[PDB]
């Protein structure tokens, strides 16, 4: 009986789990519930907080992940299958997990939550590229991540009703911010030194904490990895979310309060079955349901918010991958697949930026693609298929990251800016993807000092350096390290240098502006283009 | 006769000439100078195509250069050499289509190739007689013969009220032609070669070249040509009927003016008057716009050059061009505020705007936005040099460089043989500021060898340069290759091709072979504008 692996919550007690780590053992504590089980009359409902317990709770295991569509495009390709999900599906899934040092910390530590990301249709805490046991081990953190609803369950709405407001994914998440601040102290966390970080979905995620006053007391300082609030993708109107649900309700058989009762007495497959099939287009990095500009959670849309928002005692730390779109091009877009070089016509070009870009019209995506031919070999299969990528992932990502960037530096807020460029070695996707969405996240959580995963010697020493980074900025808001001279220094973002950094084998090398003649063609004009048609 | 030179004693289809005997470094030319090709297109005759001219009696001495057309004359830059080297070094008038020849002397033995000079001057300026057109250089070193023709600019050579009688415009590029008909007849009496006559130009007269390759009676007139900074296609070197009738009737309400009661009054009015009102037509503030220019007539022009080119059969043509690296900074020091030969014009970014706004006259605020966001420096939006350096390229790019881009494009798929040149060394002697850079028309003195008077103070690396030059302006009149089949040892000057898109530099130093002649700014002016002017 290890009282190391014994704590005391608001709620009562807990039992952890004492887990090797290669260079010593933590303290995790799996499987804790922050709210009431968002089930029957709670779908699509804000959560509720936990009803206390009676005895000692058993933490030591991974609880169920929220009900989701789980992929199918290569059933049994370990390059998928590391994103599905390792436990059984459930409505029942609102839990959070905590690694801790052991012994537990003599002084007050900086926390890390971490939001895992997945479209906002997908995603769990207890995916082992989510490990936090490494982190809190080598760099004394305390790591903390939660399971949050996705898809209909999480964010589905009808606005202005009462029963199904949205946005409840994101007060799940709210909620786990809550029971850290109320809680965290117990673990030999800091709750006045709250880190949020989070990819994709998750990036976006924590973007909407930091738009949303309520959330603000509940965190210090962000990280956004390869995903925004604002952007194509991560938000959508009030109108446009009445009409999803609308669409998905008569798709399955069904005044608000009428339509959602239907809903609720619904198995839960039987909404995930036709999930995609209420898409305005066809598209890649578009997601049925998503965040809402509800004028609650999101009192305006993000680009207002990131607009005329003040972020003057803020610190944040964003960045993308070399290839953020290249994982999305073999989930729609003719031509493209794992299995051979993709190499593309001009024409199936042309044809996969309608679907890269759903919105535009015929004339905004001739723009884009006159805008990435290029002229010197402008039929060249290999350039077409890697500017395909490149569409989607500056579209969707980059100049997104780019534009909130320059907002948030503008307006007050400390922003440091990095690109990953680093390919795993024990990455199973093939060549022409590079360094595709998702695959800095292994490095950053430090799973290369596992010497099982048979990872490279100078991968485990680059993990270690982006362990640093990132623990380096949660202590302090500064990446770079307080001990460390020539290397070079890690500078701050700022709207006139725009310098940023580049993340692989090679020491920092700082780089200034952010595919800035790019993004100003889609921050700048291509708005404009659809502003007059 | 009896105590002349026998070899500056010629007859040609209109009488007998006396020529003169001219000192050039390497040794003598002859030069038939102020040779009338035409009947005076003067009273009666003004907006007229021309008549030949009707044969003389006696020797007409052709000893010195004729007038210069009626013209408007520079006056930004009093006394300055970079204005005064263009301004008109004869007396204006409006009899003044005479031509000039120079030879070798003695005239050669064998027939030799015809080289035919096209002055520029934005169809509103020039003369054959200019200084830096001298083709005694040529003649003496090069053994070619070198014509060159004065044709009617302005109105006298480009008002048209198309459809009428007594002003069917084009009349300045029958004048060419009828100069080239001419040189059919004429030129073996000099012992030049009528079955190899290259014609070349630059600005306005690059523009006229293509004119003449897009037009069936000029094709059998010669059979290669060179265009340099400029195009028949682009948004200056032409204008619709009825663009051209509404300047013609504007202009004549303007001097206090049924087509034929209008054109007779237009016909009254001294040469002078004309000139004096001809730039208040233009439909906007602009620059790199001329008021009367070729007229798309549906005769002399079947359709628009951009149709002509791109619709065209030209397996049978060799034709050479380029362009030089500053083609826009000229142009911006005549119109766009913040610019000056006597300060550095670093402008602000408000002043970039609208200067963009003159530049690109017939542009939306869309269109305009578009341009401004493409040749925006992003890490430096507000850089005053920059900004300055991008107004250049965007006059620059949107009249010359495109326009000839597109044309060595379309040519060349279209059966062609293309060589592609950018001209990259300023003069030491050059008197324009360091920033303008090799401005607009200032390859035309090494071409024609001026560095090779020692008189002019030129370095003895451009005297270099001006003959390697030379020798591949009249190795390409020669032969349609501008290489050296003697010397395989230097580096080759490939054809440009679709394909690969290759062109040279041409500077002091050796060749060096580059791929695209600005291949994605191009692709927005002759691709994307376009599509955005359809909106
Ligand atoms: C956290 C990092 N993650 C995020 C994204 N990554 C992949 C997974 C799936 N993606 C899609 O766009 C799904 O598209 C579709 C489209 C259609 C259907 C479908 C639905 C019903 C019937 C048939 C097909 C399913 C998925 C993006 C690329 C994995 C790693
Ligand atoms: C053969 C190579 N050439 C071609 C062009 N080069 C210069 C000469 C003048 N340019 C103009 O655009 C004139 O503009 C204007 C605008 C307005 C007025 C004006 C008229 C009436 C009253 C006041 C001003 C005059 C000229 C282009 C750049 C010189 C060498």
């Amino acid at each position: 009986e290890d009282p190391q692996l014994l704590v005391r919550v608001r709620g009562g007690q807990l039992r952890g789990i004492r887990l090797k780590a290669p260079g010593g053992p933590v303290s995790a504590f799996l499987g804790i519930p922050f709210a009431e089980p968002p089930v029957g009359s709670r779908r699509f409902m804000p959560p509720e907080p936990k009803r206390p317990w009676s005895g000692v709770l058993d933490a030591t295991t991974f609880q169920n992940v929220c009900y989701q569509y789980v992929d199918t495009l290569y059933p049994g390709f370990e390059g998928t299958e590391m994103w599905n999900p390792n436990r059984e599906l459930s409505e029942d899934c609102l839990y959070l997990n905590v690694w801790t040092p052991y012994p537990r910390p003599a002084s007050p530590t900086p926390v890390l939550i971490w939001i895992y990301g997945g479209g906002f249709y997908s995603g769990a805490a207890s995916l082992d590229v989510y490990d936090g046991r490494f982190l809190a081990q080598v760099e004394g953190a305390v790591l903390v991540s939660m399971n949050y609803r996705v898809g209909t369950f999480g964010f589905l709405a009808l606005p202005g009703s009462r029963e199904a407001p949205g946005n409840v994914g994101l007060l799940d998440q709210r909620l786990a911010l809550q029971w850290v601040q109320e809680n965290i102290a117990a673990f030999g966390g800091d709750p006045m030194s709250v880190t949020l970080f989070g990819e994709s979905a998750g990036a976006a995620s924590v973007g909407m904490h930091i738009l949303s006053l309520p959330s603000r007391s509940l965190f210090h300082r962000a990280v956004l990895q390869s995903g925004t609030p604002n952007g194509p993708w991560a938000t959508v109107s009030a109108g446009e979310a009445r009409r999803r649900a609308t669409l998905l309700a008569r798709l399955v058989g069904c005044n608000d309060t009428e339509l959602i009762a239907c809903l609720r007495t619904r198995p839960a497959q039987d909404l995930v079955d036709h999930e995609w099939h209420v898409l305005p287009q066809e598209s890649i990095f578009r997601f049925s349901f998503v965040p809402v500009v509800d004028g609650d959670f999101l009192s305006d849309t993000p680009e207002a918010l990131i607009n005329t928002g003040d972020f003057q005692d803020l610190q944040v730390l964003v960045g993308v991958v070399k290839d953020e779109g290249s994982y999305f091009l073999v989930y729609g877009v003719p031509g493209f697949s794992k299995d051979n070089e993709s190499l593309i016509s001009r024409a199936q070009f042309l044809a996969g930026v309608r679907i890269g870009v759903p919105q535009a019209s015929d004339l905004a995506a001739e723009a884009v693609v006159l805008h990435y031919t290029d002229w010197l070999h402008p039929e060249d299969p290999t350039h077409l298929r890697d500017a395909m990528s490149a569409v989607v992932g500056d579209h969707n990502v980059v100049c997104p990251v780019a534009q909130l960037a320059g907002r948030l530096a503008a307006q007050g807020a400390r922003v440091y800016a990095y690109i990953f460029e680093h390919r795993a070695s024990t990455l199973t996707w093939p060549l022409w993807m590079g360094v595709p969405h998702g695959y800095e996240i292994e490095f950053i959580f430090g799973l290369p000092l596992d010497p099982s995963l048979n990872y490279t010697t100078e991968e485990r020493i680059f993990a270690q350096r982006l362990m640093k980074y990132w623990t380096n900025f949660a202590r302090t808001g500064d990446p770079n390290d307080p001990r460390d001279s020539k290397s070079p220094q890690w500078p701050p973002y700022t709207t006139a240098a725009q310098q940023y950094v580049s993340l692989n084998l090679k020491p920092l090398e700082v780089r200034r502006g952010l595919r800035a003649q790019t993004c100003a063609f889609w921050n700048r004009f291509l708005p404009k283009l659809l502003s007059a048609t």
